[PDB]
């Protein structure tokens, strides 16, 4: 991509309102004016310490978001001003995970909903392991529903910053400590984070919730591999955060054998998730 060619998005895409107040920083409900189809768009300043930073984004997203599991990629425009870059592509109307988990009574999704929603995580996460790129930040928030509960992932935004996120989702490797200067890491700290996302819709937050973020970051490389509370779930389920969660990468199963995962593999009730998800989304609508 290049940055000059681009045209200014008057008459093609207007913003509506910021998307998750914040989450995501300057993003919002956009809408294709001859159309009225909406769009998500991601408004960036062209400034010269995050122009390369600015540019890789686009390419990124260009090319790996045709895939079901992806939000897709629709356009690139400048509204020169300080230049403001809009990044355009598909909107999910039926907001995140987090979303999904915080409006459900008890903050608590059931175990098939779980299942549907981490296949559809791991089956966007192998279409990105497969073409060599880390998503990086799978989390929640970056795990969004459509209308027809379609789940499809967001963020290239640091996929392989002067701002460091929200570190519950974060892999052990991924945090740089006496042992791990350079914080070395692979695929596998999105299938840690897949898992991390697994909890958080069972019990409503990530493990490490109550810390102080910077108090997560230092437990993350040295505590155990977080465990589901309660006893009530399926010996499957309980496997499948293991698996997800082994503390050495080098160890960690791969996108492919976590897809073969019982928990994942193996789901009867498929048809019927999606109309209650359907459902869900149509009655907090
Ligand atoms: N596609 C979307 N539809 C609806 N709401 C959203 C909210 C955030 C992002 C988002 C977050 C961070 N970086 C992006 F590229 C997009 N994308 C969408
Ligand atoms: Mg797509």
């Amino acid at each position: 991509i290049d940055l000059s060619s681009l045209r200014d998005p008057a008459g093609i895409f207007e913003l509506v309102e910021v998307v998750g107040n914040g989450t995501y920083g300057q993003v919002y409900k956009g809408r294709h004016v001859k159309t009225g189809q909406l769009a998500a768009i991601k408004v960036m300043d062209v400034t010269e310490d995050e122009e390369e930073e600015i540019k890789l984004e686009i390419n990124m997203l260009k090319k790996y978001s045709h895939h079901r599991n992806i939000a897709t990629y629709y356009g690139a425009f400048i509204k020169k001003s300080d230049d403001q870059l809009w990044l355009v592509m598909e909107f999910c109307g039926a907001g995140s995970i987090t979303d999904l988990v915080k409006n459900t009574k008890g903050n608590t999704l059931k175990e098939d909903w779980i299942a549907y929603i981490s296949r559809e995580i791991l089956r966007g996460l192998a279409h990105l392991h497969i073409h060599h790129v880390i998503h990086r930040d799978i989390k929640g928030q970056n795990v969004l529903l459509t209308e027809n509960a379609e789940v499809k992932l967001v963020d290239f935004g640091v996929s392989a910053n002067t701002f460091i996120g929200t570190p519950y989702w974060m892999a052990p490797e991924v945090i740089a400590c006496d042992e791990n200067p350079d914080a070395t890491y692979d695929y596998r700290s999105d299938l840690w984070s897949c898992g991390i996302t697994a909890i958080e819709m069972a019990e409503g937050a990530p493990p490490l919730c109550d810390m102080h973020p910077m108090r997560a970051l230092f437990l993350i490389p040295r505590n155990p591999p977080p465990r589901l509370k309660s006893k009530k779930w399926s010996k499957k389920f309980f496997s499948f955060i293991e698996g997800c969660l082994v503390k050495n990468y080098m160890q960690r199963p791969s996108t492919e054998q976590l897809l073969k995962h019982p928990f994942i593999r193996d789901q009867p009730n498929e048809r019927q998730v999606r109309i209650q998800l359907k459902d869900h989304i149509d009655r907090t609508r």
